[PDB]
């Protein structure tokens, strides 16, 4: 599109982030790989709004952000994710989140989303890109099967409405999550995906905010594949491209001239997964794609780093409450800590696979 939300913008570097990658690279035994380790700390990430607890860094991530731009004479860019649904990852093996519908779930939503929008309100020469909800609308595709998936459609709808109508407001680029090409990119998932992220948009407004959608958060699926993956067999929809090509006209007809982000940051490696579908701590990982803006594609404004590379995905303890079997399967690495933590092993190995090297 003419604006690349990106464009002209000095992206925010997480300080989290890069305290988190400092201390891992004094903790890597090999000095060579220690240099490219710590360099991981100018690589922009998406700080993920996961709790009420995390809406006061944002907003000293606003207000350092906007100083560091009055300092230097630019325009600044701070990367969220808007990630606590009530009855949150309604398919997956496990309950996870603060909030649940039962308990006034979409009610306490309401004001998270309040309290966020109240903080991006007090900081205008700073500008907010968004990811909407991973692993929340995809489910409602293809899991309405799941009992928790269908008791949670109607508050899943309304609550992702209320961000994306309450963040416009605020003038935030929104992209709402679009799980990736073995999740909708099945052709035959193309249209009903397209229907409902049609259906949110239109009830949202069509803001001109709502940018589109972002695809592969905290997934490992090339952007661009010269070989299929054998994981991928009988979907033509290979990679994330093909997907987002085969979408893209789908929202165009119903006058949503829609744009895309990338999650690369684990896509480094190719061919590890055993099914398709194993998400969690997937073994031997490495850092793909730095985030661009130079794509190659019209469809897709920016490859990006939304998930966090080295923050576990979920805790292999059986014995923990948080338990997902999907984090034992024999492709997952063990044992995993609590998801959001550091996950050493897992970034030392990030590293030494990153593909293009670090």
């Amino acid at each position: 599109s003419a604006n690349n939300p990106w464009t002209g913008f000095q992206i925010f570097l997480s300080p989290y982030y890069a305290n988190e990658v400092a201390a891992a690279a004094k903790q890597i035994t090999d000095p060579t790989l220690s240099s490219k380790a710590a360099s991981v700390a100018n690589i922009p990430t998406f700080t993920w709004l996961d709790s009420v607890a995390k809406i006061p860094d944002l907003g000293t991530y606003l207000a350092s952000a906007s100083a560091l731009g009055k300092s230097t004479g630019t325009k600044q860019l701070v990367q969220i994710v808007i990630y606590d649904l009530p009855d949150r990852d309604c398919a997956a093996k496990a309950s996870n989140g603060e909030f649940s519908i039962a308990n006034n779930g979409q009610a306490n939503y309401e004001n998270y989303i309040d309290q966020i929008v109240a903080q991006i309100q007090q900081f205008p020469d700073v500008r907010v890109v968004a990811v909407i909800e991973p692993d929340s609308l995809a489910n409602l595709v293809t899991n309405l099967n799941v009992q928790k998936c269908a008791n949670a459609k109607t508050t899943y709808l309304a609550s992702v409405n209320y961000a994306l109508t309450n963040l416009a407001k605020v003038g935030v680029y929104m992209y709402m999550d679009a799980g990736h090409a073995g999740w909708l990119g099945w052709p035959a998932n193309l249209s009903p995906a397209a229907q409902l992220f049609t259906q949110v948009w239109q009830n949202a407004g069509k803001s001109p905010f709502i940018k589109g959608l972002a695809t592969n958060v905290a997934n490992y699926n090339a952007l661009q594949a010269a070989s299929p993956d054998p994981i991928t067999q009988g979907n033509p929809n290979y990679d994330e491209i093909h997907y987002i090509n085969a979408l893209a006209p789908l929202l165009q007809q119903a006058g949503w001239d829609a744009t895309f982000i990338v999650d690369q940051g684990k896509s480094g490696v190719q061919n590890i997964r055993q099914q398709w579908g194993d998400w969690c701590n997937i073994k031997g990982a490495g850092f793909g794609t730095r985030p661009t803006t130079n794509t190659g594609s019209q469809f897709i404004d920016s490859i990006v780093w939304v998930k966090p590379g080295g923050e576990s995905d979920g805790t292999s303890n059986s014995s923990s409450p948080r338990y997902d079997s999907t984090c034992s399967l024999p492709d997952a690495a063990q044992p995993a800590p609590e998801a959001g933590t550091w996950f050493q092993a897992y970034f030392q190995t990030l590293v030494s696979a990153a593909n293009p090297p670090l």
